């Protein structure tokens, strides 16, 4: 469990990511699927995107890109206590889009990287601890549902 003083370094720098949430979007999911190409295959709507000048392009990958901050944002504000916002999610993403834990490890890498690039004077060492630390957390919780429902993997 993150402490109080964790929680406010994550929120703090989640602060600045909502100055600019598309930006952000754009950036995460550009590395995301440059880093593991194999995870834009999941996504029919985004496999004609060949090079990343296309993808930074793409309107809809930066309107989709809100989506996944809008929702991941909404679990972090939640500070631990957000059983409701995730069910639906690990639900979707076990049964529907068929996303492996380990795609949430690369996705959660992305975020830290962008953070990193963009918010350095907030994202010092300890801030960095802080977001590792609540993305394993979504990850954790995340993988118990994915287990009960038969798709731990
Ligand atoms: C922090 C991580 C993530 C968050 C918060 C997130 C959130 C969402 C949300 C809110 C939707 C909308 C409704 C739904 O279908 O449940 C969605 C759809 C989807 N997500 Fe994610 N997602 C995450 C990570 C991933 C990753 C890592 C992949 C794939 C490698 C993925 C693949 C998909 C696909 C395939 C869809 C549907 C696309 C479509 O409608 O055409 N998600 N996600």
């Amino acid at each position: 469990v993150l402490s109080e003083g964790e929680w406010q370094l994550v929120l703090h720098v989640w602060a600045k990511v909502e100055a600019d949430v598309a930006g952000h979007g754009q950036d995460i999911l550009i590395r995301l699927f440059k880093s593991h190409p194999e995870t834009l295959e999941k996504f029919d709507r985004f496999k004609h995107l060949k090079t990343e000048a296309e993808m930074k392009a793409s309107e809809d990958l930066k309107k989709h890109g809100v989506t996944v901050l809008t929702a991941l944002g909404a679990i972090l504000k939640k500070k631990g206590h957000h059983e409701a916002e995730l069910k639906p999610l690990a639900q979707s993403h076990a049964t529907k889009h068929k996303i492996p834990i380990k795609y949430l490890e690369f996705i959660s890498e992305a975020i830290i990287h962008v953070l990193h690039s963009r918010h350095p004077g907030d994202f010092g060492a300890d801030a960095q601890g802080a977001m590792n630390k609540a993305l394993e957390l979504f990850r954790k919780d995340i993988a118990a549902k994915y287990k009960e429902l038969g798709y731990q993997g």
